[PDB]
């Protein structure tokens, strides 16, 4: 059974400790012990995400995501995320709510099932761990 | 290795399906399994809650804590877990940028480790993991 | 048949005319005459009043209620008054838009089934006679 | 002894279960029963509305007014209820800070003795009742 | 089949190039060829509006409105509209958010089925051939 | 040459010391020594306003206006204004930026000539002088 | 004589009734009619969007827009839609004023010719008929 | 009988028609005809400014005052008219109200007896007529 | 002559240098120099703040007060602080105004005597300094 | 050992009770008993207090500030504060909170030690016993 | 030595008199003397330019940026660019504090060394000159 | 040819590295370089400033200004800087887009030519090297 864990912009650039390709593994593996798929992906493009997205609402597939600073700006990434009938897990490496004022808010938390934040590359593993129950 | 599971106002109530007191069982069994040992505590009061977290302030013991309403209202909570030197874990049951506005604003969050909303009960289970690794 | 009427912090002290005593009298006797029991309580203490709005939700009974200081400050209160299936009526003896800008705003009052304020004493009377039909 | 029961814009529409002669019925009676008279009134014209509330004032006559729409936006009405002597309650048959938040202010409320919302046309008679006393 | 076109206060003026009259004449000439009639009415009054809106409103016809600057400020003529049942269509002649911010909010909006500005006495034309089909 | 004089809703109540008949006397007096004609009018109707305005644009008369509460709220009373060639003196017999904070914004001042507040009945004579020079 | 029609991100998942397919079906078959070429387009690409704008531009071609989410967001767009000298339409096929705040706000509005908004698709083919007069 | 006129920073440079040396002159002549003496004062320093109103305050003369930008600025100057016994008329050349926002908050205007704004230099006149009377 | 001094939440934690039994001797020895007797006291609980304001109200003796917390957010806490009839000193040993934005507000200030912030400890001792004279 | 006192705009005209002259000795007093030297000074001009900052910050000597108006809106004396080593008491003889709202926010506390209003003249004494200790 | 100049959306339009080609060009010459060499590039894709970023960052080389329109809506952009080591100028041909409001606002400026706007194309040649210095 | 730069409050501080005499030798030297003469000013007073720029304006020289913290707060300096008609480059040698939120405001920036942040006293130079093009 299928999870995608979709990252945005600058998520590339991990490990500016752990990189990214890192991450995938980390992923992947945990998905394995749970006995599901994680088919993990990154793009700085907002149209690559969004195709990303209809897939899986398509799919019917549930979201890993992680949108970088769209999240705070994007309202059309929302309206993608918005038709997944599967659940979206918003997750953040980083604690928002402890940096700038403008991080505070989300278009994608309100039409989310939830929200993890600020447990580092952990976040994408406990939100994996939801999915499988 | 003892950790705290601190529940502010009106979640007593949970089960206006989950009681508080099946959420204190599959807490204390999850934390078995882990290895850890749960403490977990429910009070409306706020200066009891207060009392708690300063004791696992001194015991330098961490926390998850769901404080209820006081999330968006109380200076006072926040400042005693910005005392508090092990990890923080914030969690809400709902999804809170789902609901009102006012709901969208937390005084523990910037002072939190991380923060986990919308995943119901099996939040404070995530939680756990986070703090067992 | 039963109404609980709920006063908050610093409605002891009424009378800084009538004082608290009084008005239980007053309430008690009018509840009378309408073939009613009033319940009057009151309590400076926000944990208090969860507990008696806690109970008025798992007895089905109404409530009015006076928060005093609360009503613009706990999301926590509200949250307890949402659980009541009966009605409740939000009460002020005093005219809340008449003084300072940020008595202007209630919690209550969109989870309530109505408001008065400015009806002095008179307010809690006028609300019982309205769940008397 | 005389109380004005003015309605402004679209409270002619009532029962878009009540119809407006009803409650001028209603009102009629209940004003009976007290021992006063009651005179209803209703206009979608604010300039024929000023004109009841500066009768009100020069005769120094009571009034329970609800101005629909003209409550939130109105500066003028406003004006002329600042100007009566007699008590003046608002009155609302919705409860207002139920809907949008626009709803939620009133011009009229600070200049008002006291405010009813929320529990419809009952609302108009518990008026009645306190300025029988 | 009959559909109202309301205009309100300053629309007399149309033409400090074309004149109100002009308006009706083409509106009425459009209906013609669509197999409309239109019944075009223009008032400074508000109470004379809310009349026009009641009457259709009871008669379940649809309804083309320009309110002109009563867009930005009344409730009441909200209210009336949101309780037709056929379509609405608002229209501004000119484009509202090419001016003053303030022009820029509307009552009426999200309370009509849709919005036409900025394509002059057309929009009138074209909101006709929408409620035809 | 001639002045028109316009007044908004509750300006007839003046005197609620000098009464509005003495207005119109203290200016008509005031126009003849500046060889002037006042024509002073009054309403508690915007309509009624209006088309006094109209009349004054397309006459190309000035106007002194003082449009009550109107002036806080009015979008079509400005619309009309605007419309004028001749100047606009905006007049209030109070000082408004000395009560509420809501009366300290005007909808008419932007599109008007000047404007004078707080020098009472004596504002309009001072406006006439203006208009006279 | 060419009309371009350029939809952004979202839009090609419409019918999530009618498909984008069959939108520029319906498009291009109601422009024959009309006497004009429709050019219809869809990117979920902002630079693939102003790339289509440009060249609008550059032909002095008029343009129909509706650039889902990047309507609140995109200052980009904005600019390069500033630049063209033929009229700019803009199309949304919901109304946004009944939905999300956030919505009713948008950057292409004030430097459009006009606006349509809550028509569904045939908001496109209104717009065809405008720029055909 | 004295009145003081003040004009603060910038009011040198009128004339960048008239020159200040000749609003002196338009003053001290009208209020010759009016039976009093004028004083008129500039300065680009807001101390000097504060020191002719604490002069002012102490002689128990009336003042008017345009003190060029400080009107929005300046708490310090506020405080100075606030204790002048005598009328205060507040005076703009221009109407400020039609240029940018922070033109359209004043300090001194709520502690003014009033306000003429957008009349040119025969403000300044109508304020000396006003104090006469 | 009798001074209460009243720390609220959190304060009971001093010196995470100098404990709060500490701070209590201080305040003891200080007042018996100045010929006063300083009775001090300390809760986390609301209701226990509240209930030593109403004693102090009631024996006429003056409070200074250090709510912690419960200063930006407590506004029954204020309305018990505004029935004392004798000065009230607000106290805070940080300054508040070099932390974050929320705490630079305060619901006791405008209805305290005065304020002292950002002194430690010794602000206590000022305070009783004031009293005393 | 070296206090500097530093009063700005208007604090001349203290006594509009006390004297300026007054409160210099009294400061000058209080100062010899605790075996300090007070420079006390006074200008309605920034420049002027400036200069005296500027000097304070070279000679490492700590400064009691008392800017009257400036307080609220000159951030070129916060700047020279800034600078200041050694400690900066802000000082205010008004309670400023129960005042005007603007009078509620002050560029200088978040860079000063700490902050005295409301106590009168024995503000500046009490700050004085501060830098004493 | 080199410098990455790197333009954002609608910046290939620049003439709409000179062109992006001559802007080439110029920096090329002006490095050129310099003694540096001049990277400049430009994109209407966020991810390209992302990816310049990134590479900058990467070689620890400094970048001229003119992000366009993304200057004040791109989160992401800001992000890629707080990753840079060496200088950041940020450069804008207009002057963004005279047109709209929204414009005046950057998400860069706070994370940029400094920041030149409204000297046209020569801003980026007096940023090679400060950073070859 | 002759370049004014004119420096406001607390620049004679420079170098609480480089000294405020430094700067105007470095500006000098630059200035000959570039065949200009630098006229280099500074000044803590206003009004002394406004003397500065008044003479600029009548001489029709351009200015260099960095007016300090009255760059954020004094509507005179803009008032006086928007009569120039010459270029007018607003300098600050800080990033004021990196400190305080209250710094990122500039009532200058909009009437001038351009503005330049965050490059140092080189900021200065490069102003010049404009102003000689
Ligand atoms: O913490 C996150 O995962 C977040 O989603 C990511 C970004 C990235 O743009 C920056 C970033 C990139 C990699 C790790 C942490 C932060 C930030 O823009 C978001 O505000 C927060
Ligand atoms: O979702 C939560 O766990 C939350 O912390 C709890 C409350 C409680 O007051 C209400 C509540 C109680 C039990 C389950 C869900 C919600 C809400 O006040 C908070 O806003 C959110
Ligand atoms: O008018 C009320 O009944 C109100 O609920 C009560 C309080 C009390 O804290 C203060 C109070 C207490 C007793 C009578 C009137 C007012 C105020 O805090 C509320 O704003 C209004
Ligand atoms: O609830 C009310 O009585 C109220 O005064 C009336 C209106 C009317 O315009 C709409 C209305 C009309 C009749 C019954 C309920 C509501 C609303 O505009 C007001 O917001 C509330
Ligand atoms: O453009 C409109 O049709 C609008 O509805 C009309 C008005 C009128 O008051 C002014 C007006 C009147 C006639 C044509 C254009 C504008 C404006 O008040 C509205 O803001 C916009
Ligand atoms: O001072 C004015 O002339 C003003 O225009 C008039 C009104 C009137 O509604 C109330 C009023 C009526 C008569 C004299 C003074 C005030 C107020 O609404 C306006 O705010 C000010
Ligand atoms: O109603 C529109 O056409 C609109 O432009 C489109 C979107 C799309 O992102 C979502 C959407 C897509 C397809 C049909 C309706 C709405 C929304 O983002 C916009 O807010 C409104
Ligand atoms: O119109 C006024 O008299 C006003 O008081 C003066 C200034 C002066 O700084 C600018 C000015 C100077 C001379 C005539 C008109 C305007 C402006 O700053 C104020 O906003 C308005
Ligand atoms: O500085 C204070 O005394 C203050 O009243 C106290 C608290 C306490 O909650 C935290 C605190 C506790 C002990 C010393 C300093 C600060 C803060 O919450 C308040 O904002 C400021
Ligand atoms: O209370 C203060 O000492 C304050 O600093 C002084 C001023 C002075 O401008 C007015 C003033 C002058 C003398 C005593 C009290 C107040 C006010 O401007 C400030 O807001 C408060
Ligand atoms: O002035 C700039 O260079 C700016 O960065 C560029 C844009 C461009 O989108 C529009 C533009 C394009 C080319 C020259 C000037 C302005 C605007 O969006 C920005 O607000 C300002
Ligand atoms: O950076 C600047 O040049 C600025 O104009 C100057 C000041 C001065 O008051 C403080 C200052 C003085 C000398 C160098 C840097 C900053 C600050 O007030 C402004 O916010 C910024």
């Amino acid at each position: 059974l299928i999870v995608n864990v979709i990252n945005g912009p600058n998520l590339g650039r991990l490990g500016r400790g752990t990189t990214h390709d890192e991450l995938v593994a980390l992923i992947e593996r945990e998905a394995a012990e749970l006995g599901l798929k994680a088919v993990v992906r990154q793009s700085d493009s907002e149209a690559q995400l969004l195709d990303w997205i209809h897939q899986a609402a398509d799919a019917a597939e549930p979201v890993i995501l992680n949108a970088g600073g769209l999240t705070h700006t994007s309202v059309a990434l929302r309206d993608a995320c918005a038709e997944l009938s599967a659940p979206l897990i918003e997750v953040h490496i980083s604690n928002v709510h402890a940096r700038e004022e403008f991080r505070r808010h989300s278009y994608l938390s309100p039409i989310a099932t939830g929200v993890i934040v600020g447990l580092g590359i952990q976040g994408y593993l406990l939100a994996l761990r939801y999915l499988a129950e």
